[PDB]
């Protein structure tokens, strides 16, 4: 069946089944208000909606922006109809080092075919950057390589239109930093500075366009572990001369640091955080008798402590990784070797599946995963 | 946290696990919505292969990655299994584009729509290079069968594409070698229609029975015709078009119950071959190919049969013969062919032709083959 809408003065032809093959959209769901003639009616960007509509309409093509600003307003009005482009994630994997070479390369792992295949680069070769996702746009920031200790770019990939831009400067370069993302905007945390290790604590927001100073951390960290979920964020471990076990908690609301009373049971830098439901979970790394780890730590909420659970099944400090829908994916790392290999943890088992291994073996990269 | 009871194996996991894929028969399941049977343990109940579902499991709590069966066996089990819960390995159809002839070469080589780089990407060639073949989908196979190349003018071999475990192999042999014959799928099984054998242009056609493992002959078309057009649905047949020495516009619907080719009342009033034919609800429709006055067309014909009458729609942006095209859910796809030049520009139906990505080796003769696992 055949229905007519009229979006911003703007009337499409379309049939029931284009406009609701997405389940829970905006624009399935929908006393509705109508126009004169008794036409659905939309107050929105009728040509944003045209080329939303062109997709429907054939989802193997995916538009293609014809600019920044294009590309931006797009996304934006996907997501406020409810619609994705694609029906998988994309997973990235970004940077780092081989060994001998400081990497701008980026690997994609192609669903279709089973392994990663070679994507595009970014401008600046860096290893141990900060990195974050806002509105499935990637960013990275701060690193070093070859030529500095520390740096401030911060580069952002804009998958659309299959392009990197250069975005707003860090006020303190710096590496080992840890970057995540919390209601809106992006955080990035402690590190490096180039001669010392720093508590300073950087906000980048989409409005501004700028990154800003916020409240610092108590206690100073590098290769610190980061996660953001309920409105709070968890920053985990890292060094300041010692492996540490304390965790600091922000809440964003309030602009202030407090110490999180339950420490890790193995103190740890180089690792990895994540969350899924309630609780958080810490992986790898390495410990204050300089042993590279494969151990895991579970925080239950329920019982107020922390917990191992089985561990990787390899070792690895300075690896990629990022948490999916159903999954939390691991890449890369070093542990006496340069590795390439990848494997993904289920909250359903706490057990760990073999992945298929990184083009690049690498360390001190990034991953990161968009939605579009 | 649900326990679950398939085969009498219990497996432990979460109703998010389980009902990620909306309206999958599993999910109807899980959610209250369909007949549930339970064990005295309390725990749902499901009469089914247990190593199946085990590996159907691991896939659910992570779909990134596809499993990869052991042998063409499980291969096929795995699918029938899956094809049960309701369930797909891939959110997004697989489209292969498959042989033909690049202007100076025939060929075995495949090529991949990828829809995350939005661009086609080669994959695994078959192995005997080939243009104008019958191919078909059958339970989420590729099939190719019959077709020529330099060294031969007509085959029966027969080639069946696993992509779960990416391998082609040999099935069985055409009892007629054809090239230019026209391949269909119709109540489980392929359909091998017309051509020419190497000598004469033909009327035969052969059905593919997966249980037997044999091309048996059936009821051949009453007119003998290479490069026809066919599709089939409401549980028949139609083959349209062709050639004998002129092009045809006589269509034959073939009612399996009786075993009998019937002539189709509504001819085309323009003749033609070389052209595709392909059916969305209740209509027909045919496009392209090159009519008697030897022009090669972009002409689309549908047939609606409430108002008894063919009539043209919105032509193909380009005139082209001998091309690769199938129906995905909502579209048409139609990839490469000839019009003087050899293409390799690709258009999608709905009732406008948004243009596709480009092939990477230009191509005609060759088909165009969709699995949705």
């Amino acid at each position: 069946t055949m229905i007519d809408i009229n979006v911003g003065g703007a009337i499409f032809e379309t049939s029931r089944h284009t406009l609701t093959q997405q389940k829970d959209s905006f624009i399935e769901k929908l006393h509705v208000t109508r126009d004169k003639q008794g036409r659905i009616f939309l107050d929105r960007d009728s040509e944003l909606f045209r080329i939303i509509l062109n997709f429907l309409r054939n989802p193997l093509t995916i538009p293609i922006p014809k600019d920044l600003s294009e590309s931006e307003a797009l996304l934006k009005e996907a997501e406020f109809y409810g619609i994705k482009f694609l029906p998988f994630p994309l997973v990235f994997c970004i940077g780092g080092f081989d060994g001998v070479e400081y990497l701008n390369s980026m690997e994609l792992l192609d669903i279709s075919q089973q392994c990663w295949r070679m994507c595009t680069p970014m401008s600046t070769k860096k290893a141990y950057f900060g990195s974050a996702v806002l509105n499935n746009f990637l960013y990275v920031f701060g690193g070093n390589n070859y030529d500095y200790k520390a740096l401030f770019e911060t580069e952002v990939y804009d998958r659309l239109r299959d392009v990197w831009y250069v975005s707003s400067n860090l006020n303190i370069p710096r590496r080992n930093n840890c970057g995540v993302t919390s209601n809106g905007r992006i955080y990035c945390i402690g590190g490096y500075d180039g001669s010392s290790i720093i508590p300073n604590v950087e906000a980048y927001d989409h409005r501004m366009k700028a990154w800003v100073e916020v409240a610092p951390l108590n206690t100073p960290r590098s290769s610190a572990m980061c996660v953001a979920f309920d409105n709070k964020i968890y920053v985990i471990g890292g060094t300041n001369g010692e492996r540490l076990n304390s965790i600091e908690v922000y809440e964003e609301k309030m602009n202030k640091w407090e110490q999180f009373p339950y420490a890790l049971l193995e103190a740890r830098s180089s690792g990895a955080a994540f969350n899924y439901l309630n609780q958080i979970y810490v992986v790898g790394g390495i410990d204050n008798e300089h042993n590279i780890l494969d151990s895991v730590e579970q925080y239950q909420p329920f019982n107020k402590r922390w917990q191992f659970l089985n561990g990787v099944p390899e070792k690895k400090m300075n690896f990629g990784a990022a948490t999916l829908s159903d999954s939390y994916i691991i890449t890369g790392g070093e542990n006496g070797e340069v590795l390439n290999s990848c494997h993904f943890f289920s909250p359903d088992t706490n057990e760990w599946q073999l992945g298929p291994s990184l083009l690049v073996p690498r360390f001190g990269h990034s991953v990161l995963i968009a939605n579009i």
